[PDB]
């Protein structure tokens, strides 16, 4: 049973010092991985040659290449694998908006008709070609020889518009970017929520699944659960959107953080998943491989770096102990 911490840096800048401090806590407590969620609607938060984010000076928009590589090395030195999390096709407004500036011709050819935040996953060649360039860069940057044959990448797949009604396009798109990952010897991962019973039969079985919340179909019916992923030979990680999602904010006191700990102490188990009918449903299938606490950044706008650590370090310690 692996344990990970997931940090959203797309929504919130963490300095290299803060991130190494977090890695220290992970290390001190026996964690296995740090998932770095760096591409979302608000920003693409690491250096990128493809996107023109080439500054080698620290800044407040993105980690430099040297900072990032340093973070990965620091983690690997403590036997902690770093998992890139780049979100496709949706949650893409950060990098798409860069493409709109950098090459507006190409932008028109890759963006969905009605969602500025979504790449055209509808059988669009130029869109896949563009995404693959960006993925190639990521898979290279995140290369970790100390974990060859164990590397994973999160490719997104959450909250994808049109996916219920165009599931065939969606699954074909995810399978295509999974090939890219697999060609570099990475295991591809995606969130659970946009895969429907119609789509699962066709999803590449190399995928493992980050299970945050059981979906409801358009029509009202309950969608895939962990047992359904089991039946399709798909491994699952518990990312329970109640017990394992936390949003740091200056609106919290330390006593509020203790109540969060107290809550997580009874709500969290590695195999208690967020089902429609039961928020902390214990599932005992053999395809559960671990769990992650996730720190989303939407509410962290003017938290100081110290304040980030004040909230996060206690929650990391507790989670990695339970």
């Amino acid at each position: 049973q692996e344990k990970g911490i997931t940090i959203d840096i797309s929504r919130k800048y963490y300095s290299i010092k803060t991130l190494k401090a977090i890695v220290d806590e992970i290390s001190a407590n026996g964690g296995d991985y740090l998932q770095l969620h760096f591409s979302d609607n608000e920003s693409y938060a690491i250096a990128s040659e493809f996107l023109g984010q080439n500054s080698e000076n620290p800044n407040s928009a993105y980690l430099t290449k040297k900072e990032l590589l340093s973070l990965i090395a620091y983690s690997n030195d403590r036997n902690i694998m770093v998992i890139p999390d780049i979100d496709l096709p949706a949650h893409s407004k950060g990098w798409l908006n860069i493409m709109k500036e950098k090459d507006s011709g190409l932008y028109t050819d890759i963006v969905t008709d009605y969602s500025e935040d979504t790449l055209d996953y509808h059988n669009n060649a130029v869109a896949l070609y563009t995404a693959n360039q960006l993925l190639d860069e990521v898979l290279d940057l995140f290369y970790q020889p100390k974990f060859a044959g164990k590397q994973r990448i999160v490719l997104g797949g959450d909250e994808v518009p049109g996916s219920g009604a165009h599931q065939t396009d969606f699954i074909r798109f995810m399978n295509q970017i999974a090939k890219t990952a697999k060609a570099s010897n990475y295991e591809p991962q995606m969130w659970n929520d946009s895969i429907t019973p119609e789509g699962i039969q066709n999803l590449d079985r190399s995928f493992s699944i980050l299970y945050w919340k059981q979906s409801t179909l358009s029509n009202g019916a309950q969608s895939l659960d962990v047992q359904d992923f089991e039946e399709n030979g798909l491994s699952v990680y518990n990312y329970n959107a109640y017990s394992l999602y936390f949003l740091p904010s200056t609106r919290f006191t330390q006593e509020d953080i203790t109540e969060q700990i107290d809550y997580m102490k009874w709500a969290y188990a590695y195999n208690k998943f967020f089902y429609i009918s039961d928020y902390y449903k214990q599932v005992d299938t053999p395809n559960v491989k671990g769990s992650s606490l996730v720190f989303w950044g939407e509410h962290a706008n003017d938290l100081s770096q110290e304040g980030l650590l004040k909230q996060e370090k206690p929650l990391i310690q507790n989670f990695l102990g339970l």
